[PDB]
């Protein structure tokens, strides 16, 4: 129960982090490394945007989008060595962890 | 891998159903049992409303995330209502 609930919790946290990144001021603080946000490179921001696009589900097939998103979350929260863009899912997981652990969005 | 990915997918499908259900025309169809939607009663309306509220995470955060995750956990292990809506195909025709 604890381990499975923690996996769902990580998915929800990633979803929230990505949703905060839709805000432009948030994006700028990470690009500029200001106001307590850790400096992120263009490449990192682009990774976050790509993951956001590809984890959305959509009614047109819908199940195809949900399955694709579920596989992406699985690979991320299990820190797989498989590539997502130019980094491993392990590296992608660490980016979300660093953002969450920084407390900037709180 | 298969079993864990399926649990994540069920969470994603529930979230989608909820996000569609805040469209006024979708809710109208469900409350009336029109255009392919199964008729919802106040009891199921209340279930969806409270589930939506309790599964939202919000930066004032980890308390809201844990509460949402616990409700998703209890549900995927409410569950019949979401599966019936998904099985109905209504949302696949609506868009």
């Amino acid at each position: 129960t604890i381990a499975e609930t923690a996996k769902i919790r990580e998915v929800l946290i990633i979803q929230n982090v990505l949703n905060c990144f839709n805000d432009d001021q948030v994006r700028s603080d990470f690009l500029n490394g200001e106001n307590g946000a850790k400096k992120l490179e263009n490449t990192e921001l682009e990774l976050l945007e790509k993951f956001f696009i590809e984890t959305q589900t959509r009614r047109p097939s819908f199940i195809a989008t949900a399955q694709k998103s579920a596989e992406l979350f699985y690979s991320t929260i299990n820190a797989r060595p498989k590539s997502f863009g130019e980094v491993s899912f392990e590296k992608l997981r660490s980016l979300f962890q660093q953002i969450q652990d920084s407390g900037y969005l709180d």
